[PDB]
């Protein structure tokens, strides 16, 4: 959005020790951002753990299905022989 | 260091706090008046956008209701 | 209601650096109104998208009904002839 | 600044925030006393309006109850 | 409560630029009170409108009932003939 | 100035706002001590009313349960 | 808890103009206690009123039961004779 | 007014307010150091209490599960 | 997490009357933490009481069950004779 | 005061509050610039970390869909 840059250049023109206050505000913004991303990374870890458990569950289901199909085919072949 | 703030916001609450922070005395008052004027113009553009959106919404709603009424007639 | 206008003209008569503070406060107020305008635009965009979806669905079932009616009429005419 | 506020409020919370922020010594004290008197008069007018609302609501409720009894007699 | 008036009188006697602050703060109190007065006005207006709608619909059913009674008595009179 | 405040409190939150607003050094400390003492007297009276209400509630509840037991006996 | 008492004693040692601030703060907390006391008084009054009405209902029920029992016994005695 | 505060706290949120307001230069620094030390001591005592409570909770939980297993095998 | 220690060390170097304010803020934060400590000890006490009640109920149930089992064995012995 | 702070931190909003409060003029500006730089470096490190984590999550989800499709086709 160009409104952001327009406001930034308007502030720069108005300014032309405030730089110290700007730095402090930037540090506070960085702190807020780091808190938000801590939350996001924690929730994504939880989601990844859930997806991994789902993955192993469906892998077990696939193994069971393949084993059952192989057993049925083997017993059918034995009956045929 | 204003460029760092722009890159941080474009790399994405924070915007509103920055704006609230942003908000010779004769020159300062003149600059504040200029800022008020440009913000007022931007807000007028926003009003025009909202009016256009409302007009399109009304037109599409009348079209939808007319088509629904015609379909009910067709039954 | 003209009460707000009356109190504003009363405060202006009071006025005649305070005006700079008034301008700054109204600037903050219009910034909050800018936030409100952004929210309103988002809501209107969502409503417009939903309305477009509804109109396209209406055209779809209308076309279905017309096609069915034409098929019935054509088969009836062919049977009659 | 009066015209700008007038147009901003006619183009549509604005009143709430503006009048919230709204709130040589002899002159200012005297005119503030005058403003206080104006506010007292406005509040008295509003209380009179409240009393009128109370009276019309009471009359409307009584007539509705009487008509309820009228219908109950009619059956 | 007379205790409230006694405390107010004591504090005002102790106070007597203080009066200007007194008047400013009571103006703020007046604004806070007029907010709730506006809210109550709106609520009472809504209640009045609802009760008016109710009276109108009920007068309509009253007219229906009177018409039905007139029809019944006319039928009875015709049968008596 | 007291007339305006009593009119405002009797017009019907107002009490809370006025008390919040109410919230040479020796004279001021002495007079605020007197006001605090009046407040303590009021608070003690209201604590007495609380105690009396609690006692009456307990007695009435005991009577109620005794009468319920009496009715169950009377069956 | 004795911890609060010993910390108050330690700050009394600290003090030994703070008395005026202590007076103001106890005034404020006593205003808060007054609000809480008003709430408790209202709750107690409502509970007392409800219990009194329910007690009157109980009295009426017991009177009806005793009247019914007396009527039954008198009717039985009369029928016996 | 220490006696009044003691009476008020015994007669019973108030603690939070009084210790929120609670929190020459060299003497003040030394007494504040003493305050920090006594707060640290109380904190350590409370942490020991918390650890003991957690250990007892774990012991009761394992006793509950062991007794439930004994009941299940006793059937 | 080393950034917290790094910032604390940097601000200690910046300080080197700052120590008094730092200690005062530490005490304030300690009180704010004491609030949560009181909450947690209350919760732990409630959980401990609940677990004790469940333990006594369960061992009562177990002793009743073993008494019933002994009664059944005794009845079997009686019917055997 | 570093030892007290680290001991309080390791024993578990606490860090949030302590670093919110924690947040000649030439030396102060140099120190705050260094702090800003180290914050930016840490932010870059964690941003790389979250990018790798998002890539891993996306790959795991894609493989999840592929495995589900294979399982439903094998039937």
């Amino acid at each position: 959005v160009g409104d952001i840059n327009d406001t930034v250049r308007s502030y720069l023109d108005e300014a032309g020790a405030f730089r110290t206050a700007v730095v402090n505000n930037i540090n506070g913004v960085l702190e807020g951002y780091i808190n938000n991303l801590f939350g996001t990374i924690e929730r994504l870890r939880e989601t990844n753990a859930g997806l991994a458990t789902q993955l192993q569950e469906r892998d077990r289901e696939l193994r069971r299905a393949t084993a059952g199909a192989l057993e049925r085919q083997q017993r059918a072949a034995d009956l045929a022989a």
